Parts: structure tokens; C-alpha cells; sequence
């Protein structure tokens, strides 16, 4: 369905399985000191991995881990679409402007 | 002077210098086909060093390239800040609901 809809759902599932997930008091997982989230997508996804390995594979927990794999592959698909069209320097420059605009408008 | 001031400078600078940089009419740089700008930061920094080696140095365009080197050392700082604190599982989960929140309710 809409990945859009699936985020909204994956949020609900995280929520109904926290006791199970938090029960492991020894795991120490990688958490980012900052809020520019899109730069840490893959210390985030090796974190869902160490979770997943230490977790009892209990039937409904799996549609949580299943939804997080369908969001992984899509980020990975977009990281791929990063270096794929080769365009002229004015198109690269408008894009780079647009990236600096975001740093100045959105970050920190 | 500070990283946020530098981001304001570099944008002024890129707009000043467009004509010098599009004079490379033959150069073809990889441009992302989507707007999730921050997944592609290191394909963007590869695009700038190519442009850096196709342009006359020594004039006013060297502030743009020296700035852009600084902004990249800033992002490389934020990035190793993504995995230097190892902390407990419920704290890892709190970063994950924000991450999924941003994806739906605030995505760039």
C-alpha cells in the first residue's frame, strides 16, 4: 500500500511491542547525539539489526521488523538514485543551492 | 567566522559565480533524481571537487571552494556524532519514533 500509510502504521507497532523490546537491559545500541536524522540512516539500520538478532522472533513482532525492512530497502533505493543521472553544471548548481538553502532554513 | 554565517556566504558566492562555473559546458556531474538532499551528501561533495579541478583558481571563486571545504568538514563531524554514544534500548527506540515521525510528518 502507500509507504506513507505504512509509516503511520509502523509507528503504532513500535508502540505495542516496547516491553518485549526493552526487556533486554544489557544491549547498548548506537544513538545519534543530533537531530539531522537523514545523515544517520545506517547507524540507525544496524541498530534495528542488533535488536532483531537479540529479540524472540515472536510472530507479531515480525510484522514490525518486516515493515522496517520495507522502509530500509526504499532508503537504499534512494541512495542509489543519488549518483544516477549525470547532468550539466547549471543543473548541478541549482541542486547544490537547494542543498545549502535547506541547511540554512531547516538545520540545527 | 561561524558555520551558519559561512552557509549564508557560500550561497551569495555561488550566485555571484554562476557564469564562471557553467563555462565548463562539457562537464557532466551526477545529480540526484529526488529531493531527499541529505542522503546524497557525499555524492554532492564528489561533484564539488570535480568542479574544483575544472575551474581557474587564484581569484574570487577560491572563497567558494574553501568555504565548501569547511562545510564538508562540518558534515563529517555531524556524521561521526551518529554513533559515539552507545546507550540503552528504550533510548535507542525514542530516536526511532522521531525518525519515523520526521519521515511521515516532516520529510525533506
Amino acid at each position: 500500500i502507500p509507504t506513507s500509510a505504512l509509516v503511520k502504521e509502523t509507528l503504532a507497532l513500535l508502540s505495542t511491542h516496547r516491553t518485549l523490546l526493552i526487556a533486554n537491559e544489557t544491549l547498548r545500541i548506537p544513538v545519534p547525539v543530533h537531530k539531522n536524522h537523514q545523515l544517520c540512516t545506517e547507524e540507525i539500520f544496524q541498530g534495528i539489526g542488533t535488536l532483531e538478532s537479540q529479540t524472540v522472533q515472536g510472530g507479531t513482532v515480525e510484522r514490525l521488523f518486516k515493515n522496517l525492512s520495507l522502509i530500509k530497502k526504499y532508503i537504499d533505493g534512494q541512495k542509489k538514485k543519488c549518483g544516477e543521472e549525470r547532468r550539466r553544471v547549471n543543473q548541478f548548481l541549482d541542486y547544490l543551492q537547494e542543498f545549502l538553502g535547506v541547511m540554512n532554513t531547516e538545520w540545527i
